[PDB]
């Protein structure tokens, strides 16, 4: 019997009727003509189009075809419309944040080396979540497809842009960055190519990579959590990955997003009966929505509309040397880590150290009677200035070693009055490298010296009970990397 992870259902709407009106469709123009041409900006969000978006080309005006599998519909002849009736996945995932954004990145053929479609990461994960170096991150869409559209990049296009569209870009002060950035503030630094129309439900999860689970990759465990939340599990999938989903709903953090489709039937599509499912997938045919790319084609870069090439190579300069490194860096997010260590001492478990501080939670005192003692963390967030040292190494001394040079040494005495030898913590920090900065600290106890590492963990040599009896316990440490 299987636990799965519960939330509301964010509908989203995009405003497609109004850029149609905008555009002067007829209404036989097929649905998501209006988006193919768009004006984009890939930072922002994975296959949507922002409210700002500005059409470059006549469609209204444009000689058209009929859609052959859609009697009475037409499209512009230069656009291609390919039938696709289906329920496919478009899955993402990552063991880190930033192989997360890497793999977000090139989930379609957009070139650079940027966070292109990290603008959803504030809506799809939180913020403590995409913070905690014990994640992986998991986004599972599962597209119904009803049609895509793919505009190629023929030598024709300019002809096709709207007068006052392709006079903006001509004119364009190439010569004066800040004219350069605002053209890909406000109209884009790409133009939408290949997309497709239907409906979307997605799945972004947060899981804890250390606790949950192995026997499967996060990928498949993901998914098969979809499918049980949409009802779509078979009796065999439910044997076979029900334990795996009910760790992923234990260790995760889960987001609900649908898209396209009837709004009012689209709270229900995680219910998971299959039946509230296949309501809303039954209501994607009169309402579709931009849900998905043509991963091959889903977008242009804008200066290949320019008339000529030094116009063209003075965007693309701009693009890569100001205004993408620009972007790409306000979605530069590394993990918490730890820059400050101190012990608290007391008389019961409840004790609480002073306010940056949480406590590792177990007794460095565990069997060997005296005080309560625990080590205890502040984290600190990481930012583009300095940012500060992290802790990057641990080094427990006793009696009257001398402090390492130059470790940091906490001069409470981690067996008061248990006995034992006198056992002090040292630390060293270091300028912030994600090489080497400590994100999570823990103590373990047991009865034999050589105890488990916690998964991904590293011990740190010397019993916090040396000395005395009680349990063997060691700090151990976590690097993210
Ligand atoms: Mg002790």
């Amino acid at each position: 019997n299987i636990d799965l992870p519960q939330g509301l259902v964010n509908f989203s709407t995009q405003h497609l009727q109004l850029i149609r009106f905008k555009a002067g469709l007829n209404e036989t123009v097929l649905p998501g003509v209006e988006a193919i041409g768009l004006g984009y900006n890939p930072f922002i969000s994975y296959a949507s189009v922002n409210s700002g978006a500005v059409q470059l080309f006549d469609w209204a005006t444009a000689k058209k075809r009929e859609v052959p599998f859609k009697a009475g519909y037409f499209v512009p002849e230069l656009v291609d419309v390919q039938q696709n009736d289906s329920a496919t996945f478009t899955n993402v995932s990552g063991n880190t944040l930033s192989e997360y954004q890497r793999s977000l990145a090139t989930s379609v053929a957009i070139e650079g080396r940027y966070n292109f479609f990290s603008g959803s990461l504030s809506t799809d994960f939180d913020s403590n979540s995409l913070r905690n170096a014990e994640n992986e991150f998991t986004r599972i869409q599962q597209s119904i497809n009803l049609w895509s559209l793919r505009l190629p990049s023929v030598k024709s296009l300019r002809e096709l842009m709207l007068p006052h569209m392709r006079q903006q870009l001509d004119e364009l002060n190439v010569n004066d960055p800040k004219a350069i950035s605002r053209y890909f503030d406000r109209v884009g630094s790409h133009f939408l190519t290949g997309i497709v129309m239907g409906g979307r439900a997605i799945l972004a999860s947060s899981t804890n990579k250390l606790r949950v689970k192995r026997d499967y990759s996060v990928s498949v465990v993901a998914k098969a959590s979809y499918e049980g939340l949409t009802g779509q599990l078979s009796a065999e999938a439910k044997a076979k990955y029900g334990e795996s989903i009910s760790s992923f709903t234990q260790y995760s953090n889960t987001h609900q997003e649908v898209r396209g489709g009837d709004g009012a039937k689209a709270h229900g599509v995680f219910s998971g009966k299959k039946e509230d499912f296949q309501a809303w997938v039954d209501s994607v045919s009169a309402s579709p929505d931009f849900v998905d790319f043509v991963p091959t084609i889903p977008m242009q870069e804008i200066w290949t509309l320019c008339s000529s090439e030094a116009q063209a190579e003075a965007m693309r300069k701009h693009f890569d040397d100001v205004w993408a490194p620009a972007q790409s860096e306000k979605f530069r997010v590394k993990a918490n880590f730890i820059d400050q260590l101190v012990v608290l001492t007391g008389g019961s478990s409840t004790i609480e150290p002073p306010v940056g501080y949480s406590k590792i939670e177990y007794d460095l005192n565990a069997g060997a009677g005296g005080d309560f003692i625990y080590l205890c963390y502040h984290e600190q967030t990481w930012q583009a200035d300095r940012p500060k040292d992290a802790v990057t190494d641990i080094r427990i001394i006793f009696n009257k070693e001398p402090t390492p040079p130059g470790y940091t040494k906490l001069p409470q005495d981690l067996n008061k009055g248990a006995g034992g030898d006198d056992v002090f913590l040292c630390y060293k920090t270091e300028a912030f490298n994600t090489d080497t900065a400590i994100n999570k600290v823990t103590v373990i106890g047991g009865n034999n010296a050589d105890l488990n590492a916690p998964y991904g963990y590293l011990k740190v040599p010397g019993d916090l009970n040396r000395g005395a009896g009680g349990n063997f316990i060691y700090a151990c440490t976590f690097v993210g990397k």
